[PDB]
């Protein structure tokens, strides 16, 4: 008589149909990486901003540099716990060309260490904002 | 679960290997007693096709070692969730 | 020959293989922890909103203190059951390291008080964002 | 159960003890006449 | 056994806890205040 | 006896109730027509920058076209990755009705294309700041 009742149970068992949604990871990889973005994004903005000012940028905090022709960017490189970011030249003098890296660091297996960097023109500026990752994955928004 | 965070997964118990990239599976891999399950690699990366064997040793004469084993993909997940049996005997539910 | 039917019902009892799921209430714990955090983080941008105005910051909520030199955090303590927020010191002043405690009061036996705790610096504002879990555990986000 | 919820459990039945952190284990010790159950520690905190 | 699973969600729905900030509308306010003066200033210079 | 247990589960299946938030994707569409008005809105600014100097502006980047009566929009059309601005007529001599175009091309559904472009006086400047969409889509700021 318990055979009936392991009927539904064997349905049971059965039933769940939505279980393996790895590319969920991979969703997750473009947050990753657009949320990647959002670490660096202000940085282009201090890169331009103490150089817009008259001013150098190292990579880290603090008060302003003010006597030394520098500023911070203002941030800890691992800002974002997907990884780090790395000035390239710092400090950036900005007749540099100067680039922030993003690396995902600690990441999922599918974004486990795709790097996002940006690299700026010293005469025009603009972040060669870029990603090591699938189209797929891309951080939509900057280029991929 | 664990590949979905950052972070392989063992066959075995305990807390997690959260200073190694590693998880456990959480399983003793007679859990049921019909037999055992194997991952396959272990620590399953996830970037493998990571395997869970279920062997059923502890088992009637009818199905007196017929494994059921699953498969992922490393992109796709999906478990090949499969069985040795006939179709008199298939576990109902997964694949055969 | 009921023998027979209680041979399944032996196997039945035995099959069950998935039960004691403990450190279930560990990644509980861990979405304890970090959503822990998610109670705290506008409030780490609320303190940095009214002393980013020229306003210092009270804990509880309400108008503006608006013509006080104050602000409130817009936050009852237990926002978040798991535990309550401490502002420290209370009204955050900003020129004061600014402290918002997360308590994990209303926690599981494996959260059960578990502290999450932030510090601003004064000139440079940065949470010290920490709490008091196991690495199988931790507020992933923040620091640990 | 109750443990993973954030609350102790005795044995015993009852409502929960959810103003107590704790909860029944919902059995009487010889639900099963062959014998008798015993929680140990009773209340179960599970840190035990 | 989805007891816990559902222990889980019952938390889930509780952690969310900074949703209501009203007076977002009322920094919003004096963004949409001082904003509105911003309308007007270079035609006070303008009127001069 | 598993019967209930599957009680609960019924339920379960049952009671998620705000799914479906397609609406969402036309906040979204707002978020994309406004937030397609800030990619143009300093290029207003650059058209009558340069010629506000006495230099016409074409679309593109780069240093000023500084011996040939012209400047950049310095834009790239698609700065905006929901689509892409267009200057008309480029390079943009102001005695022109200059016209900056935003399409949004790599938009929803629910914006797939549709244009927001602004239109110049020649003698009063005013850019006819204009939009494709639908009043619960609309970027709220320009007209409509």
């Amino acid at each position: 008589f318990t055979l009936i009742e392991l009927m539904i149970v064997v349905a049971i068992i059965g039933i769940l149909a939505a279980i393996a949604i790895p590319q969920y990871q991979n969703y997750v990889a473009r947050s990753e990486g657009a949320s990647a973005l959002a670490s660096v994004n202000p940085l282009k903005t201090t890169v331009e901003e103490a150089l817009s000012r008259g001013w150098s940028v190292k990579s880290g905090t603090g008060t302003e540099d003010a006597t030394k022709k520098e500023v911070p960017l203002g941030v800890a490189a691992d800002a974002n716990k997907l990884g780090t970011i790395a000035l390239k030249p710092d400090p950036a003098d900005g007749t540099a060309d100067i680039t922030l890296t993003f690396t995902m660091g600690g990441a999922g297996p599918k974004n486990k260490g795709k790097i996002i960097t940006l690299t700026r023109t010293a005469a025009d500026g603009l972040w060669k904002c870029t990603s090591d990752q699938d189209e797929q994955f891309i951080p939509k928004g900057c280029s991929r």
